[PDB]
């Protein structure tokens, strides 16, 4: 399993431990408090009242917790995943990343510890 933080201004993202195979099932549970530049902090789904104006991830609010599975297009991850299976022909290492819009990640403060386990299957 793999256990670390995601800062919310790294727009590289957080390269983890996990590789994930088809047929795995996986589980994240992520928690804390970031910022996409305002003083005050969200959890890992973000700001329900920020508008997308450019986000990484459009499936999700601007600030929550998403995620890349090998070379694949960001998936919302959110306050994490329960047993959880990817899409087909997805697979790779896990980059976790703070969803933003790509070049603003400068003024952004806080993170998100995350726990990613594979599930029994
Ligand atoms: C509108 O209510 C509003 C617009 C922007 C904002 O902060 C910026 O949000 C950007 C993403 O949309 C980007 O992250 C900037 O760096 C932020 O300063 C707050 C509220
Ligand atoms: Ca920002």
């Amino acid at each position: 399993a793999w256990k670390g933080e995601v800062l919310a201004n790294n727009e590289a993202g957080q390269v983890t431990s996990i590789i994930y195979n088809p047929g795995d099932v996986i589980t994240i549970v992520a928690a804390g408090w970031a910022s996409y530049g305002p003083t005050q902090k969200w959890g890992p789904q973000g700001d329900r009242e920020h508008p997308d104006q450019g986000l990484i991830c459009h499936d999700a609010f601007c600030g929550a917790l998403v995620m890349k599975i090998g070379n694949s297009g960001t998936i919302p991850v959110n306050t994490g995943l329960f047993r959880w299976v990817a899409p087909n022909n997805v697979q790779g290492a896990i980059t976790l990343i703070y969803n933003d819009v790509p070049g603003t990640y400068g003024n952004n403060s806080g993170s998100f510890s995350v726990n990613i386990g594979k599930d029994q299957s």
